[PDB]
């Protein structure tokens, strides 16, 4: 995995949980140790946080670690979400991790929503990686970076994928917040679906990383830089293109299914 020869996430300085985000949901099945997260999913309740701001642009990270063992079923997942402000019709910028059963990796799952997952028809962006090192030993670092014009998604600095903007339809144009979760997409799971015998599934989140601008600041605020001279690097996009090369298992523009009239940007 070849170095990106610029590494954003060294130039931003760790925040404690509480600096940043507040419970939203499972506050039972949550616990804070000097700013490190961890939370965790069993059969009477999942959990999850959300910022304390809404933003207009920025870069979102976290260091994370996953649970160990069978996950089948189960979603650890870092995301942007204006869902509770437009419910149903909302915008979304997605990193979920999808669980597994042992023997086999996780996988991660990049993903765009704009103005609504679909009614009739399911509507994804969908990117997955296998990933190059094992997510449940250590702590990684996964980031989100959005601006008005593009989406790129970090893997221990590395970028995974570039969403840049096409259209208005197409793009993610409205303030968001931040949130992340560990539940149960049994309905996906179509290895299979979470079985609780293997329960508490535990999140561990830890060097929150935000250099972003909130909906309100001041106008001169602009989003952390990812790059030297701010577009990717030449030796950014190639460790990029070696990462889709090797790791990558799924591509919805690739996809011969799914209806590509629903998603033009392809």
């Amino acid at each position: 995995p070849p170095s990106p020869g610029y590494y954003p996430s060294s130039q931003i300085t760790s925040l404690g949980f509480d600096q940043g985000y507040t419970n939203l949901w499972g506050p039972q099945h949550q616990r804070v140790d000097q700013g490190s997260l961890t939370i965790w999913l069993d059969s009477t309740s999942g959990s999850g946080f959300k910022s304390i701001n809404r933003y207009r642009s920025g870069y979102f990270g976290a260091n994370i670690k996953l649970q160990s063992g069978y996950t089948a079923g189960v979603i650890t997942s870092f995301y942007l979400s204006n869902n509770q402000d437009y419910p149903g019709k909302h915008d979304e910028i997605d990193i979920e991790f999808l669980g597994t059963i042992p023997g086999k990796p996780y996988t991660l799952q990049t993903n765009v929503f704009i103005e609504g997952s679909g009614d009739y028809n399911i509507i994804g962006r969908e990117l997955r990686i296998h990933l190059w090192f094992d997510p449940t030993q250590d702590y990684h670092n996964y980031a989100i970076y959005w601006t008005p014009s593009e989406i790129i998604f970090f893997v221990d600095d590395v970028p995974i994928r570039r969403y840049p903007r096409k259209s208005d339809a197409t793009f993610p144009l409205r303030p968001m917040w931040v949130y992340g979760s560990v539940w149960d997409a049994s309905s996906w799971a179509t290895k299979y679906k979470a079985d609780y015998r293997y329960q508490p599934f535990v999140g561990k989140y830890e060097d929150f990383k935000l250099g972003s601008c909130t909906v309100e600041a001041a106008s001169s605020c602009n989003p952390a830089s990812v790059s030297p001279y701010g577009q990717l690097s030449q030796q950014q996009v190639a460790a990029m293109e070696w990462v889709q090369k090797n790791y990558m298992v799924y591509n919805y523009c690739d996809d011969p299914t799914r209806d590509h009239t629903l998603t033009p940007e392809c």
